[PDB]
């Protein structure tokens, strides 16, 4: 059941902020670890004396890339003067989020049909205002609201190219790498809470709960009307066996905030096989391979979707797979991005549920969590 | 004239170390970009709850990258009872350095016979301490001093791998990269006044000003007894057409700090172009190449000591050529390694002074400010 409450128009994910010590050197890494080309830039060489701030692209996804320089190169600014491309950028702000949580998400943006009247609606609902609507050189809208943790939901609309005082890079600079991601899927917190996480959550968007279908959490989804913004968010569950992973998360992370990204591939194994190439130079390193059992087990769940080959091609690549009611997961998990084990990512393939394909298609893996501790003693045989 | 002054005994370079807000992804970025392969690390996963840190070797080059992780980890240590590795590591002052100066250098390592006599001596002769000696698992002796700025000159001496606590990496995630890059030549500071700074630092070492032979600066060279440990200094030159650029290094470093590393290869043509294949997909940039003029001009200069394929080779990887009176120096400079104009990496290959190599042979391109400058108006043409 949809009952399509959003309290303003939302339209898509627009892009991922990350707040970076040197977003140079994080930008670089991602790129070639995830095959992302550079596309845009605002830094000392656009007139930015505030911030360093670099795009990455593939597909629709966006993932910026933000640093703070010296405040002294813009001492003599004030807001009015500004010369931030990102008005609800502050120094202070940048340097207490990276040192409190290290590299991570800052904010996860979505397209809107007005970001005045969604950040008003928010927070006449609830949100906690982060960085009021400003409206940048007649043309582009940026507005924020508290998310959880030091995490903001940024809201993006345009009358009518990523932001104005970005520039197109140079064509030089601008190699074009492509592994096959093309959108993010959904954006993942952690929280000690999942109760009052939700209940803020939904009261100021209006998001309905996506319906799905002792491993140390609970979940659950929060959705746009037509399900194409997808926000999970996960509580620990303490006193189990093995110390609740989303609890090592809030202890390193200092707090809650941003789990992973799921970045949906047009072709997972092509993704997956140019990830691992360059694992181990310079790009990201990916979870320990499920046993050969949870393969030989893949026949009877997926057989009627997955030829042997395909179920092969998976084996190599560690992928892991689960089913819906309604369709099919391919998915697999990096290591954690940085020096933290806390923000990590997800690549993800959709199969089923043609209409264009509907959001959340085949759920979120759920049913992995019991099927690989069904191939851990299956296969210690 | 070398007076052989050191006031205690210098071995080698032994490892720089970068202070990072996240260690992982400037390591990995640097690994691919230099072709440097992981070699040791201390982090969560080796028990130190207070740092992380990766090293990357090439050749007897080593580059290490530390970041601090949350303090709430090590929150029960207490210096007798500390898990990191480097115990002259600090939390606050790691992530003061880091805001203050963004990525750079915060410890230029040698190696000495003695790193408590070395110290004793060096403050005893107006060093400014700032860790004091400290002996790891009864192997490893390492100490520190002011250098320049934020700078440390860090003494370590051995009783007889990297240091205790660290292990090797995994051969899986230790990718065997090399592009030729073998030690570490020469490391640059950046200082408001080279006088000063020189004194300093020829008081506390004994270390010998290095014979050399209107750019916005001077600078003069300190080196060891063997001439091997070289430790050039710049000062800026106020009212310039071109405004100085260690000027500029001071303002968006916020003082003085490490300007440039120079690593020397082993084959330079190679290591440009395993550079400059990466430059765009993740690695490093390099300057804006010479005119032409400049390299129809080095026939006359060294056209005794390269070919002419060899000097077309110069030409296509946009390599620089200065002469001593006693050798040949081939160079070539990165673009700055982060988001601010500040520290920058050299690549240089010597060529003459053989008895083994002289240190400093070629100098350090001093020459090239001059030609350069003839190169840019010869070619207006
Ligand atoms: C040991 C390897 C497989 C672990 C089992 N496993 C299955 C899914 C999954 C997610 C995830 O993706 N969760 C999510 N995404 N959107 N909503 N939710 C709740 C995060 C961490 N481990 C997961
Ligand atoms: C526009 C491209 C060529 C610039 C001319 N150019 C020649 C050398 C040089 C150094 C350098 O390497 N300096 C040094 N190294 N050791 N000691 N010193 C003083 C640093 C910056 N620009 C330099
Ligand atoms: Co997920
Ligand atoms: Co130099």
């Amino acid at each position: 059941k949809n009952p399509k409450s959003d309290k303003f128009k939302v339209k898509r994910f627009h892009h991922i902020e990350f707040w970076c010590g040197d977003a140079t050197n994080v930008a670089r890494r991602f790129s070639w670890g995830l095959g992302m080309r550079f596309s845009a830039k605002s830094d000392l060489s656009t007139g930015n004396m505030v911030h360093a701030s670099y795009l990455l692209t593939s597909g629709d996804l966006r993932f910026l890339f933000t640093a703070p320089y010296s405040p002294s190169l813009s001492a003599g600014e004030i807001k009015p003067t500004t010369t931030a491309s990102i008005p609800s950028f502050d120094h202070g702000s940048c340097r207490s989020f990276f040192s409190s949580h290290g590299l991570g998400v800052r904010a996860v943006a979505i397209e809107v049909e007005d970001a005045e009247s969604a950040f008003s609606i928010s927070v006449a609902n609830g949100a906690i205002p982060s960085s009021p609507p400003i409206v940048l050189n007649e043309a582009v809208t940026i507005a924020e609201v508290k998310l959880y943790g030091d995490v903001v939901l940024r809201y993006v609309s345009y009358k009518a190219e990523f932001l104005p005082g970005f520039e197109r890079v140079e064509d030089a600079s601008s190699f074009p790498l492509d592994y096959g991601i093309r959108r993010l899927d959904h954006a993942v917190g952690n929280v000690p809470e999942l109760g009052p996480a939700l209940t803020y959550v939904a009261g100021f968007t209006g998001f309905h709960q996506f319906a799905e279908f002792e491993s140390g959490l609970n979940s659950a989804v929060l959705a746009s009307n037509d399900e194409m913004v997808l926000l999970p968010i996960n509580e620990p569950v303490h006193g189990t066996k093995r110390k609740s992973q989303i609890q090592t998360y809030l202890e390193h992370n200092e707090g809650a905030g941003l789990q992973h990204l799921a970045l949906m591939s047009e072709d997972i194994f092509r993704t997956l096989r140019e990830m691992r190439k360059r694992s181990s130079i310079g790009g990201f390193d990916f979870m320990p391979s499920p046993p050969p059992t949870y393969y030989q087990n893949l026949k009877k769940r997926v057989g009627d979707v997955l030829s042997d080959d395909q179920i092969k091609e998976c084996e190599e690549l560690g992928i892991l797979v689960d089913r819906d009611d309604q369709g099919t997961l391919l998915q697999i998990f990096t290591k954690p991005l940085g020096d933290r084990p806390t923000i990590f990512i997800e690549i993800i393939q959709r199969v089923g549920c043609m209409m264009y394909q509907s959001g959340g298609c085949g759920g979120f893996g759920k049913g992995n969590f019991s099927e690989l501790f069904k191939s851990i003693e299956e296969y210690e045989k």
